[PDB]
C-alpha cells in the first residue's frame, strides 16, 4: 500500500486509458520530423559509416549549433549516456567519491533525490526561489555547510527559469566559496531564454557538470541521448566513473537524434516544438477554467510540456484526488513527491503531462473536465 | 602510466584502424537480418502501437521461446534495462543494500568488479574452475564468509561453461547455505549447452538474479536490451532499485531486438550466429599457427566471439605486446585486467575480439599476422 515515488505512479499509469503521469515525449511525429522516420535507414547507415568518437562529437556540435554555444562546440570534456538519469547517477557517484556536501533544489523530480541518496551523498534541501533572490542565495552559499549545488534549470514542475543576470550571479557566488554547480538542463529547449550558459560556466573557472536530455523534447520512443559536459579539472575522474558503466552510447541513436536536433535548428523551436506545446497548454487551461482547480502560472515562468495544478479548492489531497480520477481511467501525478524533503507540507498539487499521443491527449482532456465536474458535483 | 580499466583500453582502441579491443557486436548485417533493416519503419510502428508493459513481455517471451524456457515465459518478475552493465549496477546496489558479502568469479570482465566495488559491496574472489570441481565449490559455499555468488556463464574470456550437472550441483550447494546466485548470461547464445537454467533456479526456491544481453550477440550499434530476471522473494526491492533510474527501456529498441531474436529462432543459432563465429575463429587460429602465440583452447570450453591468446613465447608481457601492436595500428586488450584480484600473476595473455565490421576484421587479421611475424623477427 502507498506510493514511494513518482516513477511508481508513472509505471501504474502506463495501464490507464488516459495516462497523464510520466512527462516523457510521446506525442506524434509532426510534419517537420516525418522525413526522419521515412528515412530511418539513412541514420542506421550514418551510424554504421562513422566512428564512435566522431559520432559523439558530431551530435554534440549539432546541439551546440542549435543552442548557439561556441563554448560547447569547442569543449572535448564530455560523455554520452543513453539516459539523463544515468548522467545524474554518475554525478551522484562523483559527488560521493569527492565527499561533497550537496544542496539539492526543491522542488525536484524525486529520482534526483533518490539517486543522490542511494549513492550516499550528504544532502540538504535548498529553495528553488533562492535562484531569483540574491540575498537568499548568498546566505546559502556562504554558510559553510555545502560544497556543491545541484540545480534543475528550468525547474520541473514549476517552470522556474533563470535569467542571464541570475545565472551570472549564481555562478559568481559559487566561485567565491569553491562550490561545484550541477545543472540539469533537461527542459532547456522550452526556456524563453537565449544566452550561453556554457560560456558563463567556462569563463568562470568553477567545477561543473551540465546534463542535457532529448527525452522530454523529441518523441523517439525513449530512444534517448544525454550529453554530460563537465569542467576540465574534474574531467579525468568523471570519465573514469562513466567508463565503469559505459563504453559508449548507440551510434544509431546519436545519428537519429542528431537529425531531430538539426531539423529543429532549421525550422526553429516554435514551428517544431513550442507551438504545439502552447496549444496543448491552452486546451487544458480552458478545460479547467471555472472548475476550482487553479493552474499554476506566473509572469516569469517558461511553459514546460507539463501542467502544475492546485486542487486545494477541491478539498482533496493529491493522492486522494488522483485515486478518484483513476476511477475515470485518468492517471495524473500527485505532486507531494516533488517536495522530496517536505512531502507532508505540499499535498495540494497534481501534475498533468502534455506530450502524449495526440488523440489520447485531446480526447483525454475532455474526459478530464467531465471527470472533474462529476467528482465535484458529488 | 598504468591503465585504469579495460574500458580505457577499449576507448583508446576506438581510434585505431584495426580495433580488436572491445567485444561488442559490430559485424555486418547478414542475409537473414537485412530484411529487418529494410523494415525499420515496421518496428518503429510496432513500438508506437503497443504499450510499454506489453512490449516488455513480448520481448521477454520471444527470448523465452528462443532459449526454450517455460519458466522464463511464465514469470513476471523482471525488468528491462538499456544495457547489461545497468542491470549489473542495480544488482550491485541490491547486494550493498542487503549487506551481502559477494564472491565474484575470477577471471571476469573487470567492470563487474569495478561496479560492485563502487557500490560498496564486500567482494571476495573465487576461481572460475571451482564451478567444475565439486569439492572446491563446497569449501567456498560452506565457508560462512559469503552470502552471494556472482557468476558469468559462459565466462569471459575463457569460454568456461557449466554443464547441466555442474549447474544443478551449484544451485543445490547455494540453497544449502542460503546463498543468492547472480548469473551474468551475456554470452548465453554462444554456449554449447541447452538446458533450462531458469527452471532449475525457480524450483530450487533460492534467491537469484539472471542478466541477459543482446550486445555481444546481435549487431545493433549498441542499441541494446538487457533482461534482468529475479526471484519472487527479492522482486519488490529489485524493482524499487530499478525504478530509481529507469521508467522503462525503449519500445522501439524492444520491437527491433525482438525481431532479431525471432529471426535467430526461425533460421537457427548456427545459421545466424555461430557459423560466422566459427569462420572468424578459424581465421585467427590459422593466422597465428606456428607463431609462438598459443590460442587458449580446451575440450570443455564454448566458442566465444573472442580469442584468448597466450603470448608467453614472445617474451613480452600483455601490455608491452599490446603497445607494440598499436604501432602497427592494431588494438588488442591486455589480459591481466580480467584477473582482477591477481593481475600481476597473469600478464601473459591478450584478447582479440572477433565480431568487428567484416572488411576491417579479415584485413586486420592479415595485418595482425604480418605484425606478429615482423615483431618476432627481432
Amino acid at each position: 500500500d502507498r506510493y514511494d515515488s513518482l516513477t511508481e505512479v508513472e509505471v501504474e499509469g502506463l495501464s490507464y486509458l488516459y495516462n497523464f503521469a510520466d512527462g516523457h515525449a510521446y506525442h506524434d511525429i509532426n510534419e517537420h520530423y516525418v522525413d526522419i522516420i521515412n528515412n530511418l535507414q539513412r541514420y542506421w547507415q550514418e551510424g554504421k559509416d562513422h566512428s564512435i568518437p566522431d559520432m559523439e562529437k558530431a551530435f554534440k556540435n549539432q546541439f551546440a549549433e542549435l543552442i548557439d554555444s561556441s563554448t560547447l562546440h569547442s569543449t572535448n570534456h564530455f560523455s554520452v549516456c543513453p539516459t539523463a538519469s544515468n548522467s545524474i547517477d554518475i554525478v551522484a557517484a562523483w559527488l560521493h567519491k569527492e565527499n561533497k556536501r550537496t544542496a539539492l533544489i526543491e522542488p525536484a523530480f524525486d529520482n534526483l533525490y533518490l539517486l543522490l541518496k542511494r549513492r550516499g551523498v550528504d544532502i540538504s534541501a535548498f529553495d528553488e526561489l533562492a535562484l531569483k533572490n540574491e540575498h537568499q542565495l548568498a546566505q546559502i552559499v556562504s554558510s559553510g555547510d555545502i560544497d556543491a549545488l545541484f540545480l534543475v534549470n528550468p525547474n520541473n514542475p514549476t517552470g522556474l527559469e533563470m535569467t542571464e543576470s541570475e545565472f551570472v550571479y549564481l555562478v559568481e557566488q559559487c566561485k567565491a566559496h569553491n562550490i561545484t554547480i550541477l545543472l540539469d538542463r533537461t527542459f532547456r529547449i522550452y526556456g524563453k531564454t537565449n544566452f550561453d550558459d556554457y560560456q558563463i560556466l567556462e569563463q568562470s573557472g568553477i567545477d561543473y557538470v551540465v546534463i542535457e536530455d532529448t527525452g522530454k523534447t523529441w518523441p523517439t520512443q525513449d530512444l534517448k541521448i544525454s550529453l554530460m559536459v563537465y569542467s576540465e579539472a574534474i574531467s579525468s575522474t568523471m570519465r573514469l566513473l562513466y567508463e565503469e558503466i559505459f563504453l559508449c552510447s548507440s551510434n544509431f541513436a546519436l545519428a537519429l537524434l542528431k537529425q531531430f536536433v538539426a531539423v529543429t535548428a532549421k525550422f526553429g523551436v516554435d514551428a517544431t516544438i513550442k507551438n504545439e506545446v502552447r496549444r496543448r497548454s491552452e486546451t487544458i487551461n480552458d478545460a479547467l477554467a471555472g472548475t476550482g482547480l487553479k493552474v499554476f502560472d506566473n509572469d516569469e515562468k517558461c511553459q514546460l510540456p507539463l501542467c502544475w495544478i492546485d486542487i486545494s479548492a477541491t478539498g482533496y489531497d493529491d493522492v486522494s484526488f488522483a485515486a478518484r480520477l483513476k476511477e475515470h481511467d485518468i492517471a495524473v501525478l500527485p505532486g507531494r513527491f516533488f517536495y522530496w524533503n517536505s512531502k507532508s507540507q505540499h499535498t495540494q498539487f497534481i501534475r498533468v503531462s502534455l506530450m502524449k499521443p495526440d488523440a489520447e491527449f485531446y480526447e483525454g482532456i475532455g474526459k478530464l473536465k467531465e471527470a472533474v465536474t462529476r467528482i465535484l458535483e458529488k
